């Protein structure tokens, strides 16, 4: 199905940083449309979305919580996982604009992510019968300075655990980690604990913009399968789907201007917006091919993109939210944001539902 | 005149080689028997007007002891009685189950006692004043071409491996001097000469198992039928007789995987001596079945020497190969099946049974 990536927007408010220090605000949502007044008072603009959410606020219609912006972006990603697809979400945007606070959220306010997971276990309860087994495995890991780390693992005791990984492409379906401990989910529980490790193991530090920065990539992947009976009067348990999900926490430019940093610290920062540039790039030449154009992609310039090629493009029902700040501290920032976020609704890929009649006749019947 | 049968008796796994859940090699279509390399380097294929598959009762047409004997073994007692000699052959490996198919068990009979009895009553059928009747039997053994009286009791000496000689019989054809004989009319006592007989057979025990045959046994029966005629006088004197000839031949064995040295050297280089021998006779004795005249080396080695008149002219006989299924023993079972073939062994390679899923060819159509 060529299809489209639903692009999603939440423009969090303003802190006790712009408190202290007085930033106004420059964006506003007439009731989902995003516009943004230059502090020069010389120019608006404003940019359209398949969804919004105006967190600046409680009040003023176009309010959401976690679960309100669930239901408007990932559950319908859920039930299409359901029908079969691949499917993707991933984040985009600074450091302090609640990225991780949306896709991941903390224990009070869980994110989408949570959100999800909860859901895909109960919508399992749905149809947990013979009519189709299923069965859920799931991933984590996370990216740092290009290197690729388990979060799932316990480290052992060393002064050096963070093990390092590598990337493989198998040359049917693509990218995958090897030692990538993917384990099986009986219940949204267990998820929970797998994600709390995984979160309390990531390299992230306290720094001067926010008191926890994201300062590696964060990937979640799901993998449902299941299996039904096929129309046969023989065998007819003999139908499979698999549904691959991937939910993404990436990082955020950091300018070290404000992010004043030394060493490990500014190196980290380097990687990361080497590493969300190739993302953009690929991005754009993403929108051109989806525009008809015959244009080579980069997935290779670095980690990130290479596996989540299946996810940027490839076969997957998919969506990015982009995460903006008011202050006009960062107007600069959350504009290019937007117009990442604007020039991404343009992105389609071609998405089916993995059925794999490997050595089965199904497909070929069909 | 003569004819042969040759056929094949498949063994199933033991407790032994189920334990080890040992891959099957051997497999069936028919009379054919097919062997599939374990790596599926080469399936080959053997070719028997009849193949007993007594690998699993289940299986169709499962062969019993009783099926074997109905099927082979039995239609010699009527051509013996009918009045020309018959002869069974036994070949195959150590472990095979020659006497599992020869002797079968004291329990779940062989075509040896099938065949005794059997006989015995089928001549009680005919046991009329008219026609008087007499049985005798012999049992031999030849070993570094020396043959030896199976029916003597060694003595408290160095050995009574007395060794004897052959001659040929102007008239009859070739015999034993100073065989010594017994005469028969029950079973019962032809397993108490037994009891003597292959006790005093010479065995080894090698690594294949604990006690093999290094020499060659022929056990023979010996017919007699007196009848008279109307002559306008005293009726005497019409004679008919036939005989019926066992032969239990030994394994080949490759001496480069029997290392060892000395006389199991000697009896082995002895053993495949003449069952190359006998495999060139029998080859020729089809080559005149189908009418090639040819030239016969009887006279390369005693066994085949004293058989040639068992062998030739209105001869009745079959030869029973003996194999193991178990993917272990793959060689040895190529080996002797490759011995019994009488045309050539088929081997091609083939590795496209799986077509994925329920004949997939039947889409790709
Ligand atoms: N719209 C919002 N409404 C209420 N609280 C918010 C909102 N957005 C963010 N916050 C909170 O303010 C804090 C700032 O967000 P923060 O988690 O630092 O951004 P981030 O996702 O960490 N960026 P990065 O660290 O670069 O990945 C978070 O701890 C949130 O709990
Ligand atoms: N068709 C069969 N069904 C069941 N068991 C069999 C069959 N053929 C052989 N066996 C077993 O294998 C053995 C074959 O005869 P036996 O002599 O006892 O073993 P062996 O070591 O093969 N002796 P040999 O006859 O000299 O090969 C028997 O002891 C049986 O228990
Ligand atoms: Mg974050
Ligand atoms: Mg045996």
């Amino acid at each position: 199905f060529n299809s489209q990536v639903t692009v999603a927007v939440r423009v969090r408010p303003f802190s006790k940083r712009e408190k202290t220090e007085k930033a106004s605000q420059v964006v506003f949502t007439n009731g989902e449309e995003i516009t943004v007044e230059h502090p020069d008072m010389k120019q608006v603009y404003s940019f359209i979305y398949d969804v919004s959410f105006w967190s600046f606020d409680e009040c003023h219609p176009g309010y959401a919580s976690q679960t309100t912006v669930y239901e408007t972006l990932a559950a319908p990603l859920l039930d299409r996982a359901f029908e079969g697809y691949n499917t993707c979400l991933f984040a985009y945007g600074q450091t302090g604009s609640g990225k991780s606070y949306t896709m991941m959220g903390l224990n009070e306010e869980p994110g989408i992510i949570p959100r999800f997971c909860e859901d895909l276990f109960a919508q399992i309860a749905k149809k947990q019968t013979s009519e189709v087994s299923y069965h859920l495995e799931m991933s984590f890991f996370e990216v740092y300075n290009e290197k690729i780390h388990d979060l799932l693992v316990c480290k052992g005791e060393n002064g050096q655990r963070k093990q390092p990984l590598r990337a493989r492409e198998h040359p049917v379906s693509g990218p995958y980690v090897e030692g990538l401990s993917m384990n099986v989910v009986s219940s949204y529980s267990d998820i929970q604990s797998w994600l709390e490790l995984g979160n309390k193991q990531r390299a992230t530090a306290a720094t001067g913009m926010n008191d926890k920065s994201s300062r590696s990539h964060s990937v979640f992947t799901l993998v449902m399968t299941q299996t039904k009976t096929e129309v046969v009067e023989g065998e007819e348990h003999d139908h499979r789907i698999t549904s691959r999900i991937n939910l993404v926490d990436l990082a955020g430019s950091e300018r070290c201007s404000t992010a004043h940093s030394s060493g490990q610290r500014l190196k980290e920062g380097v990687s990361i917006n080497k590493s969300l540039l190739t993302l953009g790039k690929v991005i754009s030449a993403l929108s051109e091919q989806a525009n008809g154009k015959r244009v080579f992609i980069p997935y290779r310039e670095s980690t990130l993109t290479w596996l989540l090629k299946e996810s940027l493009g490839g076969n997957s029902k998919t969506a990015m939210i982009a995460t903006v700040s008011p202050a006009a501290s960062n107007i600069e920032e959350t504009l290019s944001t937007l117009r990442y976020a604007t020039q991404a609704r343009l992105i389609v890929n071609i998405a089916k539902v993995n059925e794999d009649m490997n050595a089965k006749l199904i497909r070929e019947l069909k």
